[PDB]
RNA sequence: UUUUUUUUUU
């Protein structure tokens, strides 16, 4: 039961100093009681510190069996390792970190920090996490999509290895007081868990009074004059806003350090706000990195906007918008817990006590506003058929849980209208760490040696912001020469003839080519534009692709530029993957629609990106990778697709009317499958399509041309020897001169039966019973040959 | 046709 620590004198008393050290025992007594526990306890409650090391007291962890505690970041899991690692008098053998790309876990490690990412794939490699005894997810409160579907997930799991009476203890660690999503939730939590609330303790002070940049400029500037040294923090919605203030501020100036604080500023250049400040006082503008992402220590007066920029996914259309919105009350509280973190702090929020109140109390959660297929898709392969049977804390829109099923269908990953699960193509992409779109990318590249070209695109597209601002007289010229610069590269990696079909796809992966050919250099990405925290972020992506794969496909990273075929295959695989993203220009009237394209998605014309390096170009057929609307609705990532491609490549968003007589239906090898060439047209917008080689429409006819192949040795090549000695020809499958003729009436009839209409179909046929049309194909031949037949009956070798 | 990303987990 027990086990030692050994804590050193000096981390005793600060770890006295944190207040849920008396409930050590209260918080033990109900994880052994009931089988899970929510835990709420604020910022500094030490809870996600202190109460793996107490199930480590009370003897949870054992050889098979671990403490698992599960993070949003992954700065949160490893520095979390390190503290407790410290905290408690142990080795980081024993108290362990596992994240992303990077590892610390051993035979040893008996407490395990990770993202909610990392449990979700272990989740699939084994779905009742006999490695775990106890998991705790913290950070609840944040409702990331992963805490979502690992908590749904986990109720199940504690309930299979339960009547396994191998108990596995769930602890849900909440910031935030309000658990109602999963208290109240009967489909989560049959029984209600009991809600542990530690308290801990640096009083904030909040004061309450059309352009939050202004009395924010204001605020500073009476804060500053006024009041006693210490550090400003101030919020604000987007970059631009961050850097308005911040040379506005530098303007102004008695003391005053001004420090512009977002997520994508250079590493160097975000270090400075952490450092305390050179007869001058600290005052940083940022966005939300501030309030969760980063902890300033020096701070001690907040201003608040009110108000948050967000990421808003249309439905309907699919489109992505970022729009600006009032501030949750949690957001708005937890801004202003940042004032007074190491003294008395004070909150002054630019909108009013009666605002305050009209404030959504919670902000909605992250699984809501956003597409939901790489879940189901994760989800289908744990065998959950029913999406809607999923316990969600708070489920997503039927639309989106449709939409999802639609693009993973059509994508391949689920089969099949009664139900669809999960392919066997689509196993294989469940485990590859992108979108499924960029998932079944990886799955179709296994060809032509593009595949790390392809792991290149799908991870510079996974990548956010890969491009560095440089946005908002001699001054000018500088950073206006850094555009012209940076527009120049991206045509350079771009070429002109088949290279640049490829467009924007290709201007990433001459992007990520170009930078690994200088090493991955800082001065290489400051130079030609690129960000270099995200070209490291790249690189480590594309190792965890390359090495994902290889589990897929037994099988030099940093590669050479690629051959114009090379580059045109690419072409077919990105369209593939963005079938549902296609759009063709108009050409007949509307002066919107002058430059536009249509999407079947939706009605309004849409435009290559003006940055694009096929904005000039304007072929007939494009697919993006996304749509935003800010002005415009724009495409961004946009590649050309070859309008032939279009019906070999998403024969899903197209109709056919009727199977030609020329060409004539053929056998194809490869596939086993009877082929035709069929005219279409694109599902909703009427679009002409040529007429192209398409597998043959299930049907009776399907039947009858199969049928007259596998006759004609075809299909198996066995059979073929005895193609001169048929009775009658192979042709009289589909006509027949001899219409009493009973000889293709029942070849047709057992094929039917058997739902052989391929060479996979009748191969599995042959399963259940080999000697299934033997009776059948020997009506074919004369008597003499019928014993012969029969002796090598299966034409199939195996 | 003319560029206006908040934040983060595999």
């Amino acid at each position: 039961v027990f086990i030692p620590v050994n804590r050193t004198p000096e981390m005793q008393e600060e770890r006295l100093k944190l207040p849920i050290l008396a409930e050590e025992q209260a918080i033990m007594e109900a994880v052994a009681e009931h089988p899970i526990v929510i835990v709420c306890g604020e910022t500094g409650s030490g809870k996600t510190t202190q109460v793996p090391q107490f199930l480590y007291e009370a003897g949870y962890s054992s050889e098979d069996s671990i403490i698992g505690v599960t993070e949003p970041r992954r700065v949160a899991a490893v520095a979390m390792s390190q503290r407790v690692a410290k905290e408690m008098n142990l080795s980081h053998r024993v108290v362990s970190y596992q994240i992303r790309y990077e590892g610390n876990v051993t035979e040893e490690t008996r407490i395990k920090f990770m993202t909610d990412g990392v449990l979700l794939k272990e989740i699939q490699k084994d779905f009742l996490l006999l490695k775990y005894k106890v998991v705790i997810i913290d950070e609840a409160h944040e409702r990331s999509v992963y805490t979502d579907i690992l908590l749904g997930l986990l109720s199940r799991i504690v309930a299979l290895r339960a009547k396994r009476h191998l108990p596995l203890k769930l602890l849900i660690m909440s910031a935030t007081l309000r658990v109602e999503d999963f208290t109240q939730n009967q489909r989560l939590f049959t029984t209600p868990p009991p809600v542990i609330k530690v308290e801990s303790r640096f009083p904030v002070t909040v004061h309450f009074n059309d352009d939050y940049s202004g009395e924010c400029f204001r605020k500073v500037c009476k804060i500053h004059r006024m009041l006693p040294a210490g550090g400003i923090l101030v919020f604000l919605t987007g970059q631009a806003e961050v850097h308005a203030l911040c040379r506005r501020l530098r303007k102004a100036f008695l003391p005053l350090h001004v420090l512009p604080l977002y997520s994508l500023l250079a590493p160097e250049k975000q270090a400075q706000v952490f450092k305390p400040p050179p007869g001058t006082r600290l005052c940083v503008v940022a966005t939300n990195v501030a309030e969760t992402s980063l902890t300033i220590p020096g701070i001690k007066y907040v201003v608040d906007c009110g108000k948050v920029k967000k990421r808003y996914y249309d439905r309907v259309t699919g489109v992505s918008s970022f729009r600006v919105t009032w501030v949750s009350q949690a957001s708005a509280d937890q801004r202003a817990g940042r004032a007074g973190r190491t003294e008395p702090g004070h909150c002054y929020r630019l909108y009013s006590s009666a605002v305050f109140g009209d404030f959504e109390q919670f902000p909605p959660p992250e699984i809501t506003r956003r597409p939901v297929e790489d879940l189901i898709l994760q989800m289908k392969a744990l065998s959950i058929e029913k999406v809607i049977n999923f316990p969600f804390p708070t489920p997503p829109s039927v639309e989106a849980l449709v939409a999802a099923e639609e693009l993973l269908v059509a994508l391949g990953a689920l089969q099949a209208q009664l139900s669809c699960p999960i392919t066997a193509l689509g196993r294989t992409m469940s485990t590859f760490p992108v979108a499924p779109r960029y998932a079944k990318m990886l799955a179709l590249s296994q060809q032509h040696g593009c595949l790390p070209y392809t792991i290149a695109i799908v991870a510079a597209m996974t990548v956010r912001e890969l491009f560095e601002e440089l946005d908002r007289e001699k001054e000018l010229a500088e950073l206006k020469g850094r555009r012209a610069r940076v527009a120049q590269m991206k045509r350079t990696w771009a070429g002109q003839g088949p290279s640049l079909k490829l467009g924007d796809l290709m201007v990433l992966l001459g992007a990520v080519g170009a930078c690994e050919y200088a090493g991955c250099s800082p001065q290489f990405c400051q130079a030609n534009g690129l960000r270099y925290k995200a070209m490291l972020e790249i690189r480590r992506l594309r190792g965890q692709l390359t090495t994902a794969v290889n589990a897929v496909c037994p099988e030099d990273p940093k590669m050479q530029p690629p051959t114009e075929s090379q580059v045109t295959y690419l072409r077919q695989i990105m369209a593939a993957g963005l079938g549902d993203h296609l759009a063709r220009r108009v050409q007949s009237l509307d002066p919107k629609w002058k430059n536009a394209y249509k999407t079947p998605l939706l009605d309004d014309p849409v435009f290559i990106h003006p940055s694009s390096v096929l904005f000039k170009e304007l072929p007939e057929f494009v697919v993006y990778q996304e749509i935003v609307e800010t002005t415009k609705m724009y495409m961004k990532g946009v590649s050309t697709v070859e309008i032939q491609w279009i019906p070999s490549l998403l024969p899903s968003y197209c109709q056919f009317d009727a199977p030609l007589e020329e060409p004539a239906p053929s056998y194809c090898p490869e596939s086993g499958q009877v082929l035709c060439h069929r005219a279409s047209v694109f599902y909703r917008v009427g679009w002409p399509l040529p007429a192209v080689q398409v597998d043959f429409p299930e049907g009776i006819d399907r039947y009858k041309y199969f049928a007259k192949f596998l006759l004609e040795g075809q299909v198996f090549r066995k059979l073929a020897s005895f193609k001169s000695c048929l009775l009658s020809s192979p042709s009289t499958m589909l006509k027949t001169w001899a219409r009493l003729q009973p000889r293709t009436e029942t070849l047709l009839r057992a094929l039917v039966a058997h739902k052989a209409d391929s060479r996979d179909s009748l191969l599995a046929a042959w399963k259940k019973n080999p000697k299934y049309l033997l009776a059948e194909y020997c009506e074919w031949l004369p008597k003499a040959m019928h014993s012969d037949v029969e002796k090598n009956w299966p034409p199939t070798t195996d």
